[PDB]
């Protein structure tokens, strides 16, 4: 049933000192949306999650707009402030739904109306963390050569592969997506 090729594929030069689990997206893609907002597989998949397995997200950008480049900044804040969890919704809904989102100032709106001072934000967005978690967003997609989001990579070998998968129930998909990353995550 597991095999390297249909659920997932190996890299052939894995990343080293890579997140035990490391999920690729973009605010900029509307099927990176799905991927948490209805498929919630960045939920479903934690659930199944050997008890200690860090579920870290990074941001890449799109175009290459000073937009893009904000956001990633922009996220790299939230896991500073450790409110990915608060500005997640806002900020898709904001970029896409909304469609409010057209400069770094109401990125910064949005992190206030999710609780975080205009203060300690400006104080994180210029931090020399962020600066380093910026840095390591772009180094990583940089390191498993990314082609595209959404997309989930384990131990810096592994990366899932979805469309490898059951995708004739919504339940099987995600039943079986979250198995293979806990698996995965075993090797």
């Amino acid at each position: 049933q597991y095999e390297d090729g249909k659920q997932y594929t190996t890299l052939e030069k894995p990343v080293a000192g890579a997140p035990q689990v490391l999920e690729f997206f973009s605010f900029f893609c509307a099927h990176a949306y799905q991927f948490e907002e209805v498929l919630h597989i960045s939920d479903n998949v934690k659930k199944k999650l050997p008890e200690g397995v860090k579920m870290t997200k990074y941001h890449v950008n799109f175009m290459g707009g000073d937009l893009g480049k904000d956001l990633t900044q922009a996220w790299a804040v939230a896991m500073a402030l450790g409110v990915e969890d608060k500005v997640t919704v806002p900020l898709f809904e904001g970029v896409q739904k909304t469609q409010t989102i057209r400069s770094a100032s109401d990125i910064r709106d949005v992190f206030i109306n999710a609780g975080i001072k205009g203060e300690e934000y400006d104080a994180a967005w210029n931090s020399f963390v962020v600066k380093s978690l910026v840095a390591q967003q772009e180094k990583a997609a940089a390191d498993v050569q990314l082609r595209g989001v959404p997309a989930m990579f384990v131990n810096g070998k592994y990366q899932l592969n979805p469309q490898g998968m059951d995708t004739s129930n919504m339940d099987v998909f995600v039943q079986q997506y979250a198995d293979t990353v806990k698996y995965l995550s075993e090797k």
